[PDB]
């Protein structure tokens, strides 16, 4: 390994294909090419589900299982439960002094999320402030590399900004994380939307059966105006093609259906039927891996408790350097 | 010692006659009819002193010395360093979900502080949400009684609202704090301004030599319309008489001085000379104990390290109930 990479998810439900193409398979590969930390963002989940704590609790082990089923080896990845690392909240408080309300107010991702949630000015303080909580996560674990979807760059950049101001004001003991950009943008939902999410109900979960995956693909949005096979169709806006573009290994094969489709002799069903097995092929192992851990629940809890202990040790080391850099009384 | 009282100060400079009249005297009283905790809030002090960590650090011990000098008994009061109790930062983050940005912006006392600070919109985030970290301080130490001036009432009411919301959402595990209202009007500065402050340069510190006190009193604003002794002078607005009301043991004398002053023949000199005698009597025992704790520096450190340990333990207990009430993973 080499760089410390920090990635994570708000435990609110089971992971889906979006996480897969979006990042899971990426960390699966940088897992032996670096020191991977996966944060089950328990606390950040509550800025949104503070009134559904049961929901979050249940999903920590659920997402950890998704992690294991996806190919993350317990011997190479450190899984950490955020709430069991209070050092993160402590650094979040110190970090809140390094940024202004106005600056937090212009974060494009949080702004859209607020508008989507319908909060108005009645935004929960913890949610409005979550980007700095993420900044604390990154710096506390000493992460130098952070995979970021095109959508999470503002947060990465604000972390670098907070980290830089911290090093200048106190002592340079924090590392500025760099971003790792990806190719496949936010995998769209079955809906045809831009975001795939169990909330939106347009998702294919990693634990869905072979039947459900097929069903999901069959109901997947395709292309209006294209009423019957024969007719010519267009790829743009069609989620089946952007799906194949992230789950199908043979592009020469992909670019192929793209030709016929634009012509008239490739029924939407054919594209779908094909895609459903390209998905079944990428999921086949995942299902069997899941089964293994489902039978070995003790192991899942192991992965989580051992990873958390390990991550806390790193967080505590960093906070020690932080508290002395800040000249807090006693250090 | 029945109800638990929590009071505090942000360590940013030495304490002065304003703190003595408006809080410390009552505090020396409370340590005998309650379990008194006094928080050296260096975390909160950093909300606006994040660019001067050294100043805050050096004032933790300096204010503790002032507490001792003022008569706070190391055997009756628990003095804790906010910094040393990370549980407070942990609880503030969870409390952040129970309040809206909208409601935080409406706080009249923080709104005025932001106005006097001149931040504009460039308000540091830590400062904007400091009322919540304070609600965390109260709830964590399990305080049921909090001395308050009508200026800190919205801080208190907001703690009450947060405690209530936390109890309804999770479990009724936090004690609702009750106010111990005012201490009668705040002491004005030497120049008659509404506020006494080292920054405004119109304060008498508890540590000032009997000499210095004398000098500061002589330079006091009085009555712009009073020019010589023979002339009648005004009492209202005259801080010299406001000082006399707050510390002169016998009102019969204060009234007589007031009378003769409005009449004529009583110059500012005689009046101030008497004020010096009264302040030296109130301050004398404060200087002696202060001097003592200067010989026995370990005694001051002992006062803070021990109170902190007790405080830390109390906060750990509350967080335990908090983590279980919130159904956090592993609790
Ligand atoms: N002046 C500080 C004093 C303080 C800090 N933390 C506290 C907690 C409880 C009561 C008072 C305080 C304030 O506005 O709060």
């Amino acid at each position: 390994a080499r760089p410390r990479v920090l990635t994570g998810d708000r435990p609110t439900g089971a992971l889906h294909l979006g996480h897969l193409a979006g990042s899971l398979q990426n960390r699966v590969r940088l897992q032996d090419e670096a020191e991977l930390f996966v944060l089950l963002a328990d606390v950040q989940a509550l800025t949104d589900h503070f009134d559904r704590p049961e929901q979050v609790r249940e999903n920590v082990l659920a997402v950890a299982l998704d992690y294991l089923a996806a190919g993350l080896d317990p011997q190479k990845t450190t899984c950490v439960v955020q709430s069991a690392v209070p050092e993160l909240a402590e650094l979040t408080v110190y970090f809140l002094n390094l940024v202004t309300v106005s600056h937090l107010r212009q974060n494009p991702t949080v702004k859209a999320e607020i508008a989507q949630k319908g909060y108005g000015e009645r935004v929960p303080a913890g949610f409005f402030v979550y980007p700095v909580s993420q900044a604390a996560d990154i710096a506390a674990f000493g992460a130098t590399l952070v995979p970021v979807g095109d959508d999470q760059l503002p947060m990465l950049e604000q972390t670098r900004e907070i980290v830089r101001r911290f090093n200048a004001l106190y002592a340079p003991v924090l590392a500025e994380p760099q971003a790792q950009l990806s190719r496949v943008p936010r995998l769209p939902g079955l809906d045809g939307q831009a975001k795939m999410s169990k909330s939106l109900g347009n998702a294919i979960a990693l634990g869905d059966s072979a039947d459900e995956v097929a069903r999901k693909v069959m109901g997947m949005y395709t292309d209006p105006g294209h009423l019957r096979a024969s007719d010519p169709g267009r790829v743009e806006g069609n989620p089946v093609f952007t799906f194949l573009d992230a789950f199908d290994p043979d592009p020469a094969r992909v670019q192929a259906l793209k030709d016929q489709y634009r012509a008239g002799g490739l029924g939407d069903v054919k594209v779908k039927k094909h895609l459903i097995d390209v998905l079944n092929g990428v999921l086949a192992p995942i299902r069997t891996r899941r089964a293994e851990y489902e039978r070995d629940p003790d192991a899942v809890l192991r992965f989580v408790t051992e990873g958390t202990a390990r991550g806390r040790e790193v967080a505590a080391q960093t906070l020690g350097q932080v508290r002395r850099a800040m000249r807090l009384f006693g250090h």
